């Protein structure tokens, strides 16, 4: 009769079908984690949810505003004044202490992040991509060794294993996620395999389960990049290492780049904390036990800003799973006609990006023409597959490279306008022209 | 006439004009962002104000009574003056949402330009970062050499193994603690693919003479000058410079930063790609190089960077003063051959301030200073790079002897040296290393 | 596209947009110094943001808890940002030394003269002082006479008697509290020399007419404009016009100061040279007037202006959004003739916000608001002009009566308007005006 | 022992103590606001630092080259501690929004009546406006006279003609620049109501015989000490003292004020109500007296002036090592019949430094003194008041001969004097004075 929300995916659906009268039988209170802060003080009073919250009036602010355009991801919609002058008042307080790399607020958002995660071990760093290159090196991967990984991810993925000289060795997708095809990966396992390093693509997780049974067999590494899906309920019960990112157009964003390294294995953590400065003892500075390192941790202002901004996490990935839910209703008949494929509500997705399928070679003229004559901005994240680009590298190594799968979905995707700062009538102006252009 | 260009050549002029040890010359100002500090507090209708005094104003000496001193405090690097401009400019940058790159990333880089007067820098997330991308801008593949000296911060070495490369250490020279250009060219094998000089403490490395070995032998020189920023000429000599804006540099932001500055324009697009994950300029997700990092600048730091730089001038011209007045009141300690002191040149910005204690007093006097007479010194830096207990180092450095690098090691200390210490705080630095010489 | 200039017409046209009571309107802003602070917090990339919600983003509603209002608590007139601008101007300023006259004295005025699209502007002390020299700068002598309204505060009366001059006291009109032009006429005489009107609360008078009049009888009008910043056309037909920079006006400085604002050269030039000592323009020490005072503004007090009225076009936004919000919610109150309400007019800038409470409640309203809901209200101004318990009105003003005026001032009562207010205190003054009035 | 009170008898005593002129007294210092700085500067626990060299410690002697004086160059009149003082200051006052009246008002006369020995003291927006309250305040009608010196600044004519009274020109002594009381007397008529000694330059007039006359005839004294600041004694005589707290004044705010001091309390409350409105005190809105100014000192420059007060004595100790360093050392020009001194006297505060060029060379020499050694001087005042271009002079002064005010204004100079110029700088015009003079 009572659900305490924790702040992630699992409670966030759960909530809106509360708050859509889906379900209005249950019960909510809120616990007082940093994450929750911006929910808990909007939505709550005493601990108990608000009577009669009005979704689109309260949360979205919907006043029948008229619209023009949509850009796809304008930053400037992306930090919201609260937010600003909740970093000012902290960094007030930051900035005569004078410290500014290593720091107290680093080790505060450590503290918050493995709370969140429920793991024991967190480094804090300057980059999810940085977080990635120590975490390969801690497990020990030497030039040669091959990680399995996909291919329609950010580059950053693919670019870690090549910096610290491994080699990508891509196996296809799913027909239903975006994410790695468990009943693809034993087949590309060789000598060379260390790691598995699967992709919670678009704020989806990935099957980790079968994944993790494979490589048990195999004595493999799991790093999970969940770059896009903090928020996530579960994230990480499966893995080795978890990677974070804190970039800022991220659910959760510092005002500058950041990232993070989550593990429960403390051998782990131990050497990604060396690794990721210079290869010195933990508060050894000058005494190298690593025979070299990076420098790569947080820095102390962003672990400050971050904590003020992880306030309205929770909030935020509850307004994005509104959003995806609008969409997937709104274009309903667009799927029932077979000219689109679009996601489905899952506990696990926080929504970073909404993916839609555009069918029968159509996906280029719907997305110029919604440019063009209906000034709604799409995107196609990512415009060119890893084995694709036309790199040295490619020419080299992957132009063998066959991926059925990977490469027929990259001619039908789309993703569509979704961050939380959005109007709904903005969502309504995209809906209008989706429909529009498809008769 | 002269035109204070904000380096330490004219620094070190305008010091001496100010001290009374000059003619009757007059200075105008260059109004330039690294100039803003040093034109408001010296500076009256672009003329030296009449009525400065060193100790009162600049160094605000009131006789404060002084019982310790601590090496490097980091509440001091900063200034209130810095903070409220640097709210400022943060009340500027955080609506435009605008926090990786962004415009104040392109205008830092245009200020570093135009003070090291080269026409390309990229601005970058650390100078460890800045290195480790230049490196790789020039060709470096895995097994390729690079020539170095033994007695850098980590980071130096650091970037070289990163990306998969082979130090090879070469001795220092017998004054300035930096690499000896008479000890490089035996070094240089088929591998060598770049010389890497430190610009250490912040005192310039003589670059005219490697540039002549390199370019017999058809090397590259990066030059590491993450301590030496406003040194005047820096990068005459050098295909790529690297600078890091470390916030416990001589001008740094408030986190970590750095930059790539150089004339080539072919390292410089190659740098730029390298520094966002092989993308081609301004094509986000589209790469032309094989793989790159994430190591651009924060737009956000390089908005503060635009807001401390303003004190660089002054805070380096501080510094000389600092290390001046150490200079010439140790005098006696260095006439008694216990100690030798550096010498005043127009190059260095006195990043750090060296001195060798001789006849195996090192560490007595740093102990006794820290025990007896409550002064923090402190060994930049304590272990050199052949010398660490890693597998690296057992594996292939056991054989190195740098017989100058390990003798000056052992005599070498730093004096806390920072532009808001007090001369009262130098003045008991001063008090505890004569009393614990006698 | 309309653009936004940052006066009274402009800001009602955007309210009606920013509330949607608008057909789609597109606007723009003019990059002018009193929009600063507008063009920030509404604007982004040279239009509306079109994510701006009045209630929260700019009145910062958040349910709080009221308990009591007060009328114009004067620490919630300053706002922090404002504060720390004001600083950094200080720091500008101080070493300067210039604290009489100054450039930012005369660029003050260049700001003023733009915003009033008049071409010449003497900045002086205050508004009273601006009033005594713009009536001197007209030829005011001894035993002149000065027709204005009997209802304003103090200063517009005290100006004319400082310099020996005779207010002549007429009626307001039944719609505005102000002058009324058709009593004027009569009340000329041969020693007549100007009129006096007052723009009283933020709205200006009927202008035209009066002009009309002085047109005819070839007199001067001097407008008392100390309430009335940023009302469209203000000034359009008078001689001179005078506003006041008081700290509690719609735009302060953070102590005194007013503006002398004309087209006409001649006056201007006297009004400079009566408001510092009489001496001609730029020649201290030689007098080219009889005698002058020592009235202009501060240098200081200018650059502080230059800072605050950057929210003058958003404060008076805010302003008729909380006037509009008043008429709105008070309107039941006047179909039950209980109270009479100000309609909405594009030219009033809501400097107070009048009601009247007829049948000879007013009192009772008052006291009980106050005693009963903790609500302060007030009346300004508590006494008329030909009523004051002084010699001056023992022996010339006990003939006169103004019917309007005198019966007008049984009835009003001012209500808390002020822009930081929040909308939850609003709300507390109008339950309570609604409980008062059941 | 002396106690240090902070005014002009003990300035002299104790620089002829540090000059050696007598080192056999022993010196406290008293804790109120003026004596800030001094104490802070040369005392420690309470007694006379030992160290003390006027030349080295005060004015920071460093044989610099100086190639130009300015007769008072604003941007030198304040100094970067008092620019601190008042940052730190106005970071209080700002957040409590009051700017009109308030607080640190009420502190400033507190600390002006202590350092004065009055009981009253109304601070005002300037010393011309506390002069034309205090005229208006003891009676004084259209018409009525005010006898009063023709050498003074424009305001003090200015006051009484502003009111509608009547200058009454007596010529000045031959000694002091001061108004000759053996004059005042035969100009005294059935109109006379005020006698108004001006203080000219920090000189006392000779007030004891000054009030002889005054009870005699049953007069008013209101004394113009606008430049007199710290000088002992000072009021003694008076009924009212004005003070001005311009920022040019030996104590000054940052902005116009000054003050109305008197033990009259009757003449108290009456400034007080003719400084706000004519309302009476502490009731807004209500009249008691016919018309009143806006008038008060700005409570922000209040907290200004309470800051700069702390440097009064120790910037009136500077002034009077430098006025008798020019005494000394142009002595020669004296005795030789070029020049008139002025003599030391323990009243004089030293705002200005009049010498008397004789022999008809005064601008000449004022001339070659700027043309050939770029020395600024100038004459206060330039213009008699029955001398200047005004309709008045034609009128009413065309018959005025005031022989020892119009001789002596041939022949009048002022030498730069304030108490942050460089005894190098005072060297310079020593130079160029004995040189123009060979
Ligand atoms: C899936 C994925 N992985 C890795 C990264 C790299 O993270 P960062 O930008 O923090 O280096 C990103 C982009 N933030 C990403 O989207
Ligand atoms: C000589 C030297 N080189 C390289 C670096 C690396 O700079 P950063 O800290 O900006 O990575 C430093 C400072 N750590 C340095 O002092
Ligand atoms: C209508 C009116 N006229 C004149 C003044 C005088 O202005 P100041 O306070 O700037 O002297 C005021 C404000 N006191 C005023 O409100
Ligand atoms: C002798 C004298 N009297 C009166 C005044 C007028 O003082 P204020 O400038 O404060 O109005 C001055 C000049 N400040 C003056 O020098």
């Amino acid at each position: 009769t009572l659900t305490t929300i924790s702040g992630h995916s699992k409670d966030n659906l759960a909530l809106l079908k509360c708050l859509q009268g889906e379900t209005k039988e249950k019960e909510f209170e809120i616990s007082n984690v940093l994450p929750n802060h911006k929910m808990k003080e909007k939505l709550f009073r005493e601990n108990k949810l608000k009577i009669d919250i009005d979704i689109e009036k309260d949360i979205f602010n919907y006043s029948r505003k008229n619209i023009q355009k949509i850009e796809f991801m304008p930053v400037n919609r992306l930090i919201s004044q609260s937010e600003i002058d909740g970093i000012i008042g902290t960094l007030k307080e930051v900035l005569p202490t004078g410290q500014f790399t290593s720091g107290p607020f680093s080790k505060k958002l450590e503290e918050v992040i493995g709370d969140y995660l429920n793991k024991k071990y967190v480094i804090a760093t300057s980059s999810g991509t940085d977080a990635l290159m120590v975490s390969l090196l801690s497990i020990g991967i030497q030039p040669g060794d091959e990680v399995i990984m996909p291919a329609n991810s950010f580059a950053a993925t693919e670019n870690a294993v090549l910096a610290i000289g491994a080699k990508p060795v891509f196996v296809d997708i799913d027909h239903k996620s975006y994410c790695i095809d468990p009943l693809k990966i034993e087949e590309a396992i060789t000598q060379k395999t260390k790691c598995i390093l699967p992709v919670h693509l678009y704020g989806k997780q990935c099957d980790m389960k079968r994944i993790r049974e494979i490589a048990d067999v195999y004595q493999l590494r799991i790093i999970e990049d969940a770059c896009q899906a903090i928020g996530s309920s579960n994230l990480g019960e499966y893995g080795d290492i978890i990677i974070l990112s804190f970039n800022p157009y991220k659910n959760f964003g510092v005002c500058g780049k950041a990232g993070a390294i989550v593990t429960n294995n403390e051998n782990l953590a131990i050497r990604c904390n060396q690794y990721s400065y210079h290869g010195f003892e933990v508060d050894k500075k000058n005494k190298k036990v690593l025979d070299f390192g990076f420098n790569s941790k947080i820095d102390n202002l962003q672990a400050a800003i971050g904590l003020e901004r992880i306030k309205f996490l929770s909030y935020n990935n509850l307004k994005r799973v509104f959003l995806a839910q609008r969409y997937i209703r709104n274009l309903k008949e667009l799927e029932d006609r077979e000219l689109i494929k679009l996601p489905r509500m899952t506990e696990d997705n926080v929504w970073h990006l909404f993916p839609i399928r555009i069918i029968n070679g159509r996906r280029d003229e719907v997305k110029n023409k919604l440019y063009q004559l209906y000034n709604i901005e799409t995107d196609i994240y990512y415009p060119v597959l890893s084995h694709k680009h036309n790199t040295k590298l490619v020419k080299k190594n992957y132009m063998q490279d066959t991926l059925l799968n990977t490469e027929q979905v990259h001619k039908e995707i789309l993703h569509l306008p979704l961050h939380p700062n959005m109007l709904l009538e903005e969502q309504n102006f995209v809906l209008e022209g989706l429909i529009n252009v498809n008769k």
